[PDB]
């Protein structure tokens, strides 16, 4: 069936809630102190990490070469716990999947479970009037309190829930090459 044991998994060790001026989103730890969130969120110079509030040291809302949004905003975190690192979980290239689990932390919900069914490769999605690209599509009707919500498959984590319209649910993809370690001026 589904890969539960592999989304709990994840969960249990690469998840916190993260809370920002928008709202409440599931937060998934990457490695070390780096983190993701949706770039809805609207991060700051602070974040409240399980409640607890945290300075955001660096703050990076992907964008493609096309200069179009990603949706994906990776945060380095001040904080003494080191997320264990599920770089090599992440895919490689873009794909489509099949059977996969959307598994949130919030406040309202600490751990909630919900099985998509497929998974396609979307690609464009005018995200509440923003051009995406990227975007990872299944057909379940997700909802608000779900955003930050972890996409897996055995294996693999795929994505970051960030939308959808009460028919389809929409994510924002994670590729391995997003979190490898030159010299940039990137602010
Ligand atoms: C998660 C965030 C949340 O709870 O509110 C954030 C303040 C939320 C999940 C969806 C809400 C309804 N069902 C969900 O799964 N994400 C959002 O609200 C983004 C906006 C949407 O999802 C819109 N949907 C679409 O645009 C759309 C387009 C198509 C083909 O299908 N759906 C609304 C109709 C909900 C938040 C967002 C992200 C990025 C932006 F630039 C603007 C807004």
């Amino acid at each position: 069936g589904p890969g539960f044991d592999f989304a709990q998994a994840i969960m249990k060790k690469n998840t916190v809630v993260a809370r920002t001026e928008k709202g409440e989103f599931t937060m998934l730890g990457v490695h070390d102190r780096v983190a993701v969130i949706p770039t809805h969120a609207s991060v700051g110079e602070t974040i409240y990490i399980n409640d607890v509030e945290t300075k955001v040291l660096d703050a990076c809302a992907l964008r493609d070469l096309t200069d179009t949004n990603l949706e994906i905003t990776i945060v380095k975190l001040d904080r003494n716990q080191k997320f264990r690192d599920i770089r090599h979980f992440l895919p490689r290239y873009e794909d489509d999947y099949n059977d996969a689990v959307l598994s949130v932390h919030t406040s309202k919900f600490p751990n909630m479970y919900i099985p998509v069914g497929q998974v396609t490769n979307y690609g464009f999605l005018n995200l509440g009037g923003t051009p995406t690209h990227r975007i990872l599509m299944y057909n379940f009707p997700t909802r608000a309190g779900q955003c930050g919500g972890v996409v897996t498959t055995t294996g693999k984590v795929i994505g970051i829930h960030v939308g959808g319209n009460g028919a389809q649910g929409f994510a924002a993809m994670l590729l391995h090459s997003y979190f490898t370690d030159q010299k940039h001026h990137h602010h």
